[PDB]
């Protein structure tokens, strides 16, 4: 006679943690998190920023990479995220039990944030993570100043339905780069057609593809950093090779046409 | 080089998670979890509880068993618990979403069970669990009624700060039966003495102890049988050999005493 | 010298709390709240279902006119709301403790109804009341049938941003009529231009307008009675006057794009 | 014919909200709420700490207060609560909203706070407040430690579930002076015995009596400053005809002894 199955682990690729020294990407922004997972630490006078956290184990790494920053648990200010999955806000409750941090997020976010990330509308109770309160509630277009660094939100939903892009202007070499951290545009293993959970699905990822090709996009960046064709092990090099914003959202687009004729034919 | 680990599973011995079919208590009373996990479902005229769900695989499977009952979703009026662990609440999320039943706690129980068992005491993030929220809130001695079936709540802090047991009257041959449904005294790798994050540890199970030899007790059963000697599948003799609530508290508190006299020398 | 003013409650017009009995809709559809505050009761074999409640002090006229209808505390099973402001989400708290009723929201209405509705876009922490948890999320088009009734959500942000019109399909001497509850379209003071809570405030009106314009639409009913030309003191001429949703839609923008100008002028 | 009443506002006695400038008590504890309501600033080299705000109106005034003494926003680092009553808790939300800070408090005062004070044992909806989540749950006996200066946490529940007395060293002249907070002792209009809600009421009394009499205590501070004769207004002599803890909890234990007698007859 047989038992119900065992809990399931949510296991990801060795490289998706893989710790990482800390990257730079303009003046104030750095890759702090692991090979294949974005985590950006924004550094002001007035304090710092995190936008992504990985995955739940990383949290100690990423305090780790603070530290080298010169930015210490007091330092950090607020917490942003791209979507409320594992893989991204993985650590976001123990960040905020050991730092100074504050989570803003949008209502969709921060509900499935309060939730740990169960009841998905995809993946159920698949892929849990340690639940966290939002301190903030943001709008779309709507702008957080920290250190006079300013953020702005927004809305791309779809992947999730509170999934958000966020911008703000760094500097380089004495000139303005404006930064695009675009969230996920991936629909793996979605039911994207008549989906009881999420009917107007569709819609959103067209509108969003739309507001990513938009978006003030000198230097584009993605919570998997392949997605937009950056190297985080490739030093010097890491995002010569990477898309722009525009060429990201045509790719996502012509994958999610191809994944909806499949879907149709399957 | 070397990726941060993987995430580990909550995993349990099958007995923990082998099905079993109704088992009669009492007149109104099944146990309906699984052989080693205690889930106990009340049926009134007036709807049904549910004490404790065990693990969160067991939904569907209590589900099943209600139904066998002749309870259908929407006659679950009221889910209790013994303790928010995983293995004791995990499925209560799943089981609100699914049916009509609410959710009474008390306020240790309900924000453990609100984390999702996160931040855990003694456990950290290694046990965690779907997040649900707490309908109603009971203070010690507090009294709820369902369908004529009075339940009272006897607090019983030390294995979670909410630790709960809850007593009611049911009946047998014509003749009333008290039953205690006694939460677990048990402390699995848990430091005692001078615990920052539960300072008075030590003097809440010594209290627990007493409280639990007081219970109104003609029948004990446990979150796990083995604790009270009850063995599910033995049918016809599943409790002959249940302890009483007295030899469960005396047993309790030596092995406790032990676990103290092994700190102090570990 | 001066002390800080006293906190000041939320008075609203005698009306808006002028208890009336049951007023009949169609076949399972009564209006059970105030004169001038819409409170909808849907009746199904399985259970009833309530479209807002009102202000905080209507629970036990709810219940009253509940009861008058069949229907026990034990028979509400679902509430759905227009918008999460005290005026008619008020007594909702209290519902959920005194019955079965699980509420369902969007996430823009579930985290302003957890708040009590403090930290208003708008109206700050000028309007609260006992703040409440939603049972279940929903997604633009998503349905809930109860007794068969199916109820679809159409959001229409603007009002407050998770603002939403509920549809659903009742009969009237043996033939269908589309019900189609459209909340407020109204901006009572609000900012419209530039609103850094808010930036793509009138964009979203816009678009609500349209939505509410092309809503399944037989019988219209709206929050306050008067918005729709309702007057539940009229008896069995109480919807005679009543607007079409195009009619109220184009009502709506119209008062709207005066604000506007009234704004830019002043 | 009759609306039903207008909801009424939570006024209090002028003195409750009349301003007052930065009282200092010893060498980092400055009194910064008004005339007649209790709300300490604890300065220290690494931030600082809150204890209690009084009501919802005062946030502004409290952050006038902190200014004068040299702390920003971005400065306070932790609010603590002696009980989440609105005329205690009542800016909270708001402070965190517009500072660094960030809660912590035991699982009975998180609840209630998370409710705005809505659905109290004994007040009902009566006295509600804009809702806060904790940050931090403590347990009896914890402590937290913020720029060098330890709060020991003190439970003594009775006035409210989650009542706190909240203790720390300061200096005064070179000396150290143990100071300590203590909660309200009172019970305004509370039904004593038998009591549904609270049913162990009288035992958790008689036990937060003991409780305070106990305490380290060179100096006594209460969340109404007349309760241990301090006069805020009094300058130099503000504290000089201060109760002791342990005439405190003796005046508390009579007048209780008192109401439990007139409730007997009553
Ligand atoms: O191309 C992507 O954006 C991409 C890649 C791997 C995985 C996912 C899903 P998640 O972002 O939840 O890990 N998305
Ligand atoms: O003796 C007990 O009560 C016992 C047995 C196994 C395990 C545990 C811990 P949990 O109840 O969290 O599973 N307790
Ligand atoms: O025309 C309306 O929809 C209308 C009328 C009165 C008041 C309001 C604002 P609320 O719906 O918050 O009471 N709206
Ligand atoms: O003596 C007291 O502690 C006292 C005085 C006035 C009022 C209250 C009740 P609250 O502390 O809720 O204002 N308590
Ligand atoms: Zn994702
Ligand atoms: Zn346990
Ligand atoms: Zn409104
Ligand atoms: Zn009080």
């Amino acid at each position: 006679e047989v038992p119900l199955p065992q809990l399931r682990a949510y296991t990801v690729d060795a490289s998706w943690l893989q710790p990482m020294a800390p990257l730079q990407i303009a003046d104030h922004t750095w890759q702090i998190g692991t090979e294949d997972l974005t985590a950006l630490l924004v550094q002001t006078p007035d304090g710092a920023v995190l936008l992504d956290g990985g995955m739940p184990q990383m949290a100690s790494h990423l305090l780790d990479n603070m530290k080298a920053r010169g930015v210490t648990p007091r330092d950090l200010r607020l917490i942003l995220l791209s979507h409320a999955h594992a893989d991204h806000a993985g650590p976001v409750a123990e960040l905020k039990r050991r730092t100074g941090a504050k989570v803003a997020a949008n209502a969709e976010s921060a509900v499935l944030l309060a939730r740990g990330g169960s009841d998905d509308l995809h993946f159920g109770d698949g892929i849990t993570y340690p639940p966290a309160n939002a301190d903030r509630i943001v709008m779309d277009g709507e702008v957080i100043t920290v250190g006079g660094i300013v953020f702005t939100a927004h809305f791309m939903a779809g992947h999730t339905p509170g999934s958000t892009a966020w911008t703000w202007t760094d500097t380089r070499n004495g000139k303005p780069v404006r930064i695009a951290y675009a969230d996920s545009l991936s629909a793996p293993g979605y039911q994207l057609q008549g989906n009881p959970r999420y009917p107007h699905l569709i819609e959103d990822y067209r509108r969003s593809f739309a507001t990513v090709r938009a978006l003030p996009c000198d230097v584009l960046l993605t919570p998997h950093p392949g997605a937009s064709n950056w190297d985080y092990a490739a030093g010097a090099r890491a995002g010569a090779k990477a898309l722009t914003c525009k060429a990201y959202a045509d790719a996502a687009e012509q994958k999610f046409d191809g994944q909806l004729a499949k879907e149709t034919a399957g």
